[PDB]
């Protein structure tokens, strides 16, 4: 099946992230998690749900839910806890927005609306 070809699930590698995140034309949300994390294993499935929901909404060309593991190369991302969330707003990018702690997609969407201009006003 698609499993991403539709848009919800998107790949973000060291050689790609720089592009999507730097893209001011559209907003991008790259989340760093791990399978063996234990507390992040849920972040994966939780991202797949919000991805298909937000993707179906009327913001396909406004915000894109991108997932990625925090075990890649050329990725200078120092964080306290694995469940790290990097916010990159379209137009006001250039600064990696590091969250304080994940738990539910509901908190992610809300925040993006407070920090992201595309999901605000």
């Amino acid at each position: 099946g698609p499993l991403g070809s539709e848009g919800p699930v998107t790949v973000v590698v060291a050689k790609n992230y720089n592009e999507i995140v730097l893209d001011d034309t559209k907003d991008v949300l790259i989340e760093f998690y791990a399978p063996w994390c234990g507390h992040c294993k849920a972040l994966a499935p939780k991202y797949e749900e919000l991805g298909a929901l937000y993707a179906k909404s009327e913001f396909k060309d406004r915000v894109v839910i991108a997932k990625v593991d925090a075990t890649a190369n050329d990725v200078p991302d120092e964080i306290q806890g694995f469940p790290t969330i990097k916010l990159y707003p379209a137009g006001a990018k250039g600064q990696p927005v590091t969250y304080s702690g994940s738990r539910t997609v509901e908190d992610l969407i809300k925040f993006i609306a407070e920090n992201g201009k595309y999901k605000a006003a």
